[PDB]
């Protein structure tokens, strides 16, 4: 039912999001019988934050997103917002953001050492490969800042001092929508089940952004054979049954990834020996700059090799949109999205859904 449709892979045959979609099983922490007051010193909140790497110029789009996340979820639970930026935030940014939430807002700068390219990266080599990707890649002109952002999300956010006493994060981007009321504490849902990571959307990537990522990953694994987990996602990571030309073009990696603009995650996974050694290996290989390795494929590969796949969760009940893709469940808690409609735009977008592979090789849990 959740298998691939062919006409040429053409997306999912029958989207599970069409099924009546409710809450996960087990105990859930509710706002109506706990202390989730925004300024309570004895609240039911665990050590978690809503986080966002964002620019001053994206303020209006950030505010739209905050309104959705607050209305659907955080107005009841009042977890803090922590904003990150390589540059200082304006006073207008601080005032407008704090006005949209009863929770505490924090405003952090990314340190130069977590943002600047490392000393070993040759900037002339960067510029040469960037010019080629600019020429080849659809609706894409290269920016150094994009590479710095990918590297920051891949290896640096979990090392920021502001997050030292936090264990869980919910990553948020500007200009995204949330469609469904969520009536349980998602962070304590994660914590009580020892979950590592949560996603809403699962996509193919552009192989041109990651051609040596899998080769470099295999090198890392050969040097560290004890790191591979037993409940791993090798089948999903190496799948070639849906779009074999992607897997060939990315030299053994399917290119499928959790779409990282949305993430609910355990910071201590990424801080761990295995993942962080993987990041440092990739950092020294140079592909964050000489290629355009996204944090999504890097997170996805790291999770798929080093996490317990049983501890990765599809948040099917969180209605979500970052242009042009959707996770819209069939639930009376949702409005303003079409259940099971994966994309908005041209029909060639349908083939970008990788869930039929993920659900086959890993599952729908
Ligand atoms: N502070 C800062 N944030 C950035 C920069 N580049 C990207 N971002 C943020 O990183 C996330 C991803 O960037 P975005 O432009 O949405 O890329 P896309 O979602 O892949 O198109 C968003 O939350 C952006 O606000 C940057 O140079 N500085
Ligand atoms: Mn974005
Ligand atoms: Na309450
Ligand atoms: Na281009």
């Amino acid at each position: 039912s959740h298998g691939p449709s062919f006409i040429e892979y053409n997306g999912m045959k029958r989207d599970p999001l069409l099924d009546p979609t409710g809450e996960p099983e087990g105990h859930l922490w509710r706002a109506d019988d706990n202390d989730y007051a925004p300024n309570s010193a004895h609240s039911a909140r665990t050590n978690a934050a809503l986080i966002s790497l964002v620019r001053n110029e994206e303020l209006e789009d950030l505010i739209s997103t905050m309104k959705d996340l607050e209305r659907t979820w955080n107005s009841k639970f009042n977890y803090p917002w922590i904003f990150f930026n390589d540059k200082p935030f304006t006073e207008e940014f601080k005032k407008r953001t704090q006005a949209e939430t009863k929770a505490k807002c924090y405003y952090e700068q990314v340190p130069k050492e977590h943002w600047d390219p490392p000393e070993w990266i040759n900037m002339e080599l960067f510029r040469e490969s960037a010019a080629i990707l600019t020429e080849q890649k659809i609706q894409y002109s290269d920016k150094l800042s994009y590479h710095q952002m990918c590297r920051w999300n891949s290896g640096m956010f979990y090392k920021h001092p502001a997050l030292k006493n936090y264990k869980y994060y919910w990553r948020v981007e500007p200009k995204v929508q949330f469609f469904c009321n969520v009536d349980y504490d998602v962070f304590r849902f994660m914590e009580d089940r020892n979950l590592t990571y949560g996603f809403t959307i699962n996509l193919f990537d552009d192989p041109k952004t990651v051609p040596t990522l899998w080769p470099e990953t295999k090198k890392f694994l050969a040097a560290n054979p004890s790191y591979l987990s037993s409940n791993n996602m090798m089948g999903w990571l190496t799948d070639d049954s849906l779009r074999p030309d992607h897997t060939e073009a990315a030299n053994g990696y399917s290119t499928c990834h959790f779409w990282s603009n949305f993430e609910i995650g355990d910071l201590d996974f990424f801080r761990g020996e295995q993942y962080d050694a993987y990041f440092n290996h990739l950092d020294r290989a140079g592909g964050f700059f000489y290629e355009r390795w996204g944090d999504a494929p890097v997170h996805s590969i790291g999770l798929g090799l080093f996490a317990d796949a049983a501890k990765v969760h599809w948040f099917r009940d969180i209605g979500y949109n970052h242009i042009p893709y959707y996770n819209c469940p069939n639930s009376p808690k949702c409005s303003k999205c079409t259940p099971g409609q994966f994309y908005a735009g041209a029909p060639f977008l349908a083939k970008e859904d990788c869930r039929p592979s993920y659900f086959k090789h890993v599952g729908m849990h």
